[PDB]
């Protein structure tokens, strides 16, 4: 599930220097999670490059991009110090889908014995039995159980069927997946085109990253469908380009990337990117604001750590340019162009899937406040399965860290049929739903390495908050609740500060419950969202079973629960809802129920009356849950951690 | 909360006969609340009527009202002998929300050491809290810790400040309720008025129950502001039975007066003034009410549709909307406004009421309806799903719509409650009494009855006639279809068997069977105490399935709809994760029923309908467990 290639022209690389390169691409992709991986670069060891170029080598493996990495420098008769003017190397990390992980079933996956024509691959081709036994009938050896090596096989049946000796690269990709069916993201490379590389996609992923110290001819790479129109330096020949399902593996070398969409094929011939269609559109060449620590643990012994406490910051980026605290006021410059036909529509959507659904959950009351329209926060899945309702003026909201959600991006083209306008709400750039909806916010919380969401979860809910605050800018009545909610805004990047600082009360939480098989997390109105989301973070990440309970549904069955055994969780903060939370606490403890609760730091009445209590500080109500979720986000890791779980690991 | 209390005037009875009337009352209302209980009655050993009015007894107990039953007759100084010609005795079974079930906190409560004024309350009193140190001041004492103690302690300052020497009972409870903030129906006793009740009321039950071999003076009694009054005319034989519901006194009579908010009722010499089937109630041969109520939905199901329903051809009619159909179909959105199981009856039809309307449907928690102050607007039709008709949160949601000018509908099973007489029009799902603690029969009521709302709601679509035919001919088969599911009773219980020893379990649907998945984690929990917890099959790929191991119980629910594909997948999941759960699944289902050990074949319905049938086994599988658990299935802990 992890592509990178790496395309030197003209940049003399010697085989080390690429393998390196390779190698270091996937250690980018490896927090995908992966079982298998592979690598292709010319072989031979003549000292000119070019003689080398009918001679592709591959390096597979099944076990961890490391072991991969050891099997290469490990190697006889293969010259690491040989200089190649110009390289294709193409690397891949697999999560096996058919056929068991295994040295031959890895990528990449060749056409036959002598490697005319390799290609890694990132998803599933539904045909792959009709095709193979096309190929099969046609005299094509396959020696791998995957469906990949279908892709190979038939690039090998179009290039031996070819009208003129002289077809392009590219036509012969455009007729294979012109025959494939399902999702893909595909990189060639053949003996036939050295120096050349084929990308295409279709429901997966795929850009290219572009490097030169020279001018490129352009920024706007026009299509071709079946010189001026293609990418290239203009003076002279050295470019590096960097194809990859996932900028993480380009953002070192280059932020610089053009993002393929569904059926482009993009093709590298001479050292020039060209990008041709079947049937003026362009594909944009666009800057990433990415960077490489930004991907890196750093003094953090993991991702869900790093994340966690790095949630001051990404709070703040979330914020950046958008609220001004010098005058008080909002501006998102991605409705920039929608907002005055979002201001007359009659009902806000909220679409999205797990914790990004409950970050819906925990900003739909301030939404229904301050835009006073009707909310309705979704499940995808569900959204789907029922057919919802609706309509031309309805703003339809899809949160995503991904962007590629499948329900969620589903959910998207729904609303899109029925004439919804669309807001996409995402923290990845060329995503899906960034791409198909009418205009964003994007997250701008950095990026998501760790297995759940932390950061993302607070980043949107900030987002909502914003976006709320931008539906009444013209409302006087409301003038001073904006004020309350920005200066909220302003301090609270310190207020989490001030919570992170609690890490050691929560770790003797996670000692308490070490032992514990459930536990009960209840809370109402802007905390309803709080004891899901904690509830799902334990779930995920502990293992134990977690169970998010609004508190007001207690006295109508769950209450039967509470007893001297079950572990209580309760969040009691000082909104409207205080008296009403008081009595679910009373309720509980009437019931021989020991609860710890997490409560404002100046609410001496609970903290003398209940043993153990997390005393978060005070905000908005509407921004409380920020806070109050934060010790759960640490209670998971420090119990994962206790219970000698892999946090970073993707179970 | 219950109230009972048994005023016989002229009609001889002994000490045994009334406490043996005030248990019997007080078993009728135990579903209400079964912490803890009382009676109050009058005391002193002498030869006849007119010299044991000066001194009460109470006997309060903690525990059920069987724990009271024996604390009665144990006493060793008290005769069970003494004929009574005239006498008053209330009691009161209480549901302690909080605080300790004992028996000082329990009532009847009283005015001071002699039990000069004792009082039986159903509510909240919203401001004890002042009314306690304005008592304090004068110098009376507090000895529990309830709203209520309020009530007696200050009935006897408005008595020991009482203008002339000869005011009336009445007029001593019309100066407490004038003090008194929120809900409360009350019923006083005292030694000062021997035989004399005064019930009051607001915002809470309360009737009055009238039973007399002669013929009564009047059948509409006159209110009366500061032939008047209730009395047999030939003789003064006449017995009253108050009582906060009508399963108290059923027994005994059916003539009963519901009072309304404010009234003060008054029995004086035996004449009440006011100013200003026994079968369905009794198990039969079933060990419990729920077992009972379970097996009893053949029959309710069919209650719900009588008279409502054409199955010659093909005709919905919902008489209680009758008067407004036409102004909800031009209204523009509908909102489910429910707790708990009355909820998930919602969330069990949202979607084909989405289908057949094609409005918006929003359904919502109460609870947190209240806490967002959700806006609401004018050609909003807002549902609210009661059993009871009295839950505040379902209540106060009911008066929030109205505020805003919603045209709202009640979805009750309880004939003159609350959410029943608040709403522009109502629709009674007629399934019965439900006496026990769970939701059964009440919520495949509930979901019949917003089936036949949508029915209702697309009968002049022609692109929609097969797809009414369908579920129509649906509900015309589905109590037998019921039937075959309770045929599988021995059949769940085996699989109890094998989880009733696990601590949690999850059950996974998706589609139609969210809600059943939902509502069978929530009887689990209610009845079991195993923590059990619904999973939306779509959901598990984003977090939960993690969970899933060789050792997590897992139920899920694979049904022959359009999700049947996915909710395959899911399985696969589960699978893949050494989970080896049980499948509730159609009986043609072969592939599912080969490929999975433990399955529960319930047979093929509509796929909106098929939610009643999908949920049955996991009523019967709570029931199982709990047995298996030593727990009675009435008379669960923590609630009520
Ligand atoms: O801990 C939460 C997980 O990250 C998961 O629940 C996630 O929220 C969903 O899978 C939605 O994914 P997207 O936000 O990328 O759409
Ligand atoms: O099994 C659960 C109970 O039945 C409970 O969930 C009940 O539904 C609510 O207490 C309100 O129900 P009503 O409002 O219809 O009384
Ligand atoms: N379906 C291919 C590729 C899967 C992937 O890595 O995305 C395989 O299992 O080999």
């Amino acid at each position: 599930c992890g592509i990178f290639a790496y395309l030197n022209y003209h940049v003399p690389r010697t085989r080390r220097e690429i393998l390196e390169t390779l190698i270091k691409g996937l250690q980018r992709l490896e927090y995908r999670g992966y079982d298998s991986a592979g690598v292709g670069f010319d072989g031979g060891n003549d000292k000119d490059w070019e003689a080398n170029a009918c001679k592709i080598q591959l390096i597979k493996k099944k076990g961890k991009v490391k072991a991969l990495d050891e099997e290469v420098h490990k190697q006889q008769d293969m010259d690491l110090d040989i200089e190649f003017d110009v390289h294709l190397g193409i690397a891949h990390t697999r999560w096996a889908t058919h056929g068991e992980p295994s040295p031959v079933n890895s990528h990449p996956q060749r056409s036959d014995k002598n490697n005319e024509f390799i290609v890694i691959h990132n998803g599933i081709i539904t045909n792959y039995k009709d095709l193979k036994k096309f190929l099969e009938s046609k005299g094509y050896d396959f020696e791998s159980e995957t469906d990949t090596e279908t892709i190979a096989k038939l690039v090998k049946y179009m290039y031996d069927n070819r009208e003129s000796q002289d077809t392009s690269f590219t036509t012969l990709v455009e007729r294979v997946i012109q025959q494939l069916e399902g999702a893909f993201a595909l990189v060639f490379k053949s003996v036939h085109f050295p120096g050349q590389a084929v990308g295409t996609r279709r429901g997966s992923p795929l850009l290219i990253g572009v490097r030169s110290e020279h001018k490129l001819s352009t920024d706007h790479i026009p299509i071709l469908y079946r010189s001026t129109t293609c990418l290239f330096p203009v003076e002279e020949k050295a470019v590096e380009y960097y194809f990859a399902s996932d900028a993480s593996a380009v953002i070192e070398h280059t932020n610089r990337v053009i993002f393929l969409e569904d059926d482009d094929v993009a093709a590298v011939v001479d050292g020039r990117l060209s990008i041709h269609r079947i049937k003026h559109p362009g594909r944009a060449v666009q800057t990433l604001q990415m960077e490489l620590q930004q991907i890196m643990k750093g003094n953090f012994s993991s991702f869900m750590q790093k994340e966690i406490f790095e949630q001051p910051e990404s709070v703040v980026n979330t914020m950046r340019g958008r609220v001004n605290f010098d005058d008080y006021t909002v501006n998102l410059g991605g409705l920039k162009d929608h907002i005055k036909e979002i201001q007359r529509c009659r009902r806000l959507i909220l679409i999205a899937c797990g914790t990004s659904y409950h970050a819906g959950v925990a900003t739909r009351q301030v939404l229904e406040e301050l835009t006073e329209l009707p909310v309705m926060v979704e499940l995808a899945s569900d959204f789907l399965d029922r057919n919802t309702p609706v309509f031309r003026d309805d703003v339809c909201f899809f949160l995503s860290q991904s962007g590629e959600t499948a329900d969620t991006l589903m959910g998207l083209r729904y609303c899109k049929e029925r004439g919804a306008l669309t807001v996409g709400i995402t923290n990845t750039v060329g995503s899906s739903i960034s791409r198909e909806t009418d205009c964003e916010v994007h997250i701008n919380a950095g990026p998501e390495i760790g297995v759940a969401s932390t950061k993302a979860y607070t980043s949107q809910f900030v987002s909502l908050v914003m976006f709320a605050l931008m539906m009444c800018d013209d409302r006087i009545s409301m003038q001073e609740r904006r004020k309350e909610i920005m200066l909220g805004l302003k301090r609270l990047p310190d207020l989490i500060k001030e919570v992170l600082s609690m890490d050691d009360e929560i770790q003797k939480l996670a000692t308490e419950l070490y032992h514990q098989k459930s536990v009960l997390i209840m809370g109402r109105g802007y905390h309803y969202a709080t004891c899901l989301e904690g509830a799902l973070k334990i779930k995920e990440i502990t293992y134990m079973h977690s169970e998010g309970i609004l508190a007001g549904e207690l006295k109508h069955g769950p209450l039967a629960l509470v007893d001297k055994l079950m572990p209580v969780i309760m969040i009691i903060m000082r909104d409207h809802t205080y008296a009403k939370c008081q009595n679910a606490l009373q309720q509980v403890v009437a019931r021989q129920g020991r609860p710890v609760v997490i409560c404002d730091k100046e609410d001496t009445e609970t903290i003398k009356n209940t043993k153990r209590t997390i005393k978060v500080p005070h905000s908005v109500d509407c921004l409380q849950g920020i806070l109050s979720v934060i010790p759960l986000q640490l209670l998971a890791f420090h119990l994962a951690v206790l219970r000698g779980y892999d946090v970073d690991f993707p179970r």
